[PDB]
Parts: structure tokens; C-alpha cells; sequence
């Protein structure tokens, strides 16, 4: 259910791992206990994802819908439809900018910190009729960012009304999804930390690009990495990678390497060779993992973090 309230599963998965990655900076694991978010329950999140309603829109809403939607609190962060009901006109004037909200909680149970991620649309999808094709409207990049920041500010005000949450630092980050058809996921675009007791949000751009390897995108951002990956593949006589460029510098390389249904001895031999090649071609990347798998299951994992002298190798049991 990564695809729930997201453009696709890729974005859903990438958004969460990316939020976690920021949390690992702000609330390091050596200092904080990590938990799934508990303070915004799913009914509350669903209400925040609604459009803001006009008086007349609430007037004609059923008691049941008013209840499910928390209508008398009118918590929707998305643009009001302002009485408009034509799907295309809504797409033109009041498309949904906010797709999902993800919360992470941190402890030393006295909460000590929180991270809030906002997943935004780069593209708004709609149908003009029940069984009709999908239509789309491109959203403006700067408007997406402006919207995210304003929404994060309103979320922070709502959180600070909770007596348990008066004081903790709360980190916000804004993720812009790619299109539903993109295999490449979106990227974080900005973040801000409300430090102790702060009820307002000063933002820091994030210059991040998700890329496949090999690709034109990778060649564009870091030609040497792209050439090295191609050479890694050529040496393998196949492998497909993904990477983030942050300020043009590659990080968080993930490589998938499909193999045939080999025995365990061959699996070790494959890992011996691939480890050698990763040393040769990926050494400038702080964090990487290579997932070796056959058509049934993971067979081996080679991984490297910044404080690894050498890459670490795990062979999965039968």
C-alpha cells in the first residue's frame, strides 16, 4: 500500500525512505528511538488531504460525510473548489497539490522530536467521467513549493495545539512526486526545522534528482558515474541502478543484479567478483547496496556505508 495517496508505488516507497534519510540527519539513530507517527491519526491525515470547504459545500454535505470528513473543523489543506463541481474546471482552478502526509516520532514515553513529510503532486490526475480516460494537469514547480511551505506552517500550528507537543523540535520536508508513469521517483525540494517551542516556520532548498543507471539523466548529472556503471555492467561479462544526485553529487546508490538459479557456492563466487567490481567503480559513493537475487528470492547483499573500511557481504541462507 505504498501507492496509497501517492502517484505510484515507486513514489510512495521513495518518499518514505527519503524522509527517513532526513530524519537520520536531524534525529540521529545513536541518539533517538525511532517510531511510526502516532499524533496525526489516519482520519486526521485524510481530513487534511481534503480541499478546504465553503459554507455552502458543508451545508449540502450529509451528516455521515460531515462526520467522516471532520467537516465542522474544516481541516482540508488543498485548494477550495469554491462551489465548482466540473472535474476539468476543478483541474484548472483548484487541483490537489498535497497527496499525502507522513509522520515519524522520536523518543530518548516522552516524545523528543517529530518529522513531518508532505508528499506533493507534480501532476494532478482526474477523470471527466466514471469510466473515462485519465486526464492530467501539470502543476507549477514553484507553486508546488509555495503550497508545501504554507501547508507545513498550518500543520505546525495544529500540532502545537497538542499539549504533549508544545516544545519538541519538529522537522518538515516537502517531496515532489514524479508523474504516475515515471519509473524514476520524485525528490525532496525543501526542508525546515521548528526548533524548541517554535510555532512558525526559514527553509533550506534541497537540490536533489533521482536517476536510473545507466541513463541520460545520470550522464547529464555525473558522466563519470554513468560511464563507470556501464563499465561495471560490461565487466559482468544486466545490472540496473538507481541513485540520488544531491547538489550534483551521487549518493544512496542501489543496484539490482538478477542472476540465474545458482547454487550457494556459485552465489559466493558471484559475490566475490561483484564485490571486486563495486570497489573499482563505486568507491566515491558513501552509501551503496547491491541486491543480488534470482527469480525466487534475495541471494546476496553487498553494502557499504561511510564508516565501512570495505564493503560488507551477506550470503542469504537457503
Amino acid at each position: 500500500l505504498l501507492q496509497d495517496n501517492m502517484a505510484n508505488s515507486y513514489n510512495g516507497g521513495d518518499f518514505e525512505d527519503g524522509l527517513l534519510n532526513l530524519s537520520k540527519e536531524v534525529f540521529p539513530t545513536d541518539k533517538y528511538l525511532y517510531q511510526d507517527g502516532q499524533f496525526l491519526d489516519k482520519k486526521t491525515i485524510n481530513a487534511y488531504l481534503n480541499p478546504k470547504y465553503t459554507k455552502r459545500e458543508i451545508d449540502k454535505m450529509s451528516e455521515k460525510d460531515k462526520k467522516d470528513k471532520k467537516a465542522n473543523e474544516n481541516l482540508g489543506l488543498n485548494p477550495s473548489h469554491e462551489g465548482e463541481t466540473n472535474p476539468e474546471k476543478i483541474a484548472e482552478k483548484s487541483p490537489a497539490y498535497l497527496s499525502n502526509i507522513l509522520e515519524q516520532d522520536f523518543y530518548g514515553k516522552n516524545i523528543k522530536g517529530m518529522t513531518i513529510g508532505l508528499a506533493m503532486n507534480s501532476v494532478y490526475y482526474y477523470k471527466k467521467e466514471k469510466d473515462g480516460p485519465t486526464f492530467s494537469k501539470k502543476l507549477d514547480d514553484s507553486e508546488v513549493k509555495k503550497q508545501g511551505k504554507q501547508m507545513a506552517s498550518e500543520i505546525l500550528s495544529r500540532l502545537r495545539e497538542n499539549d504533549d507537543l508544545k516544545d519538541i523540535p519538529i522537522h518538515f520536508a516537502i517531496y515532489k512526486q514524479s508523474s504516475e508513469d515515471s519509473i524514476t521517483p520524485g525528490e525532496f525540494i525543501t526542508q525546515a526545522t521548528a526548533e524548541k517551542s517554535q510555532t512558525k516556520l526559514e527553509w533550506h532548498n534541497i537540490n536533489e534528482k533521482s536517476a536510473l543507471l545507466p541513463s541520460s539523466t545520470a550522464a547529464d548529472y555525473d558522466e563519470n558515474l554513468n560511464n563507470n556503471f556501464k563499465q561495471f555492467n560490461d565487466n559482468l561479462q544486466q545490472a540496473v541502478g538507481k541513485v540520488k544526485f544531491v547538489d550534483k553529487k551521487p549518493q544512496r546508490l542501489v543496484v539490482d543484479l538478477p542472476i540465474d538459479y545458482y547454487g550457494q557456492a556459485e552465489t559466493i563466487g558471484i559475490t566475490q567478483y561483484v564485490t571486486e567490481q563495486a570497489n573499482k567503480y563505486f568507491d566515491k559513493i558513501d552509501n551503496y547496496e547491491i541486491r543480488i537475487k534470482d527469480g525466487n528470492q534475495p541471494r546476496a547483499l553487498i553494502s557499504k556505508t561511510k564508516d565501512d573500511k570495505e564493503p560488507q557481504v551477506h550470503i542469504y541462507s537457503n
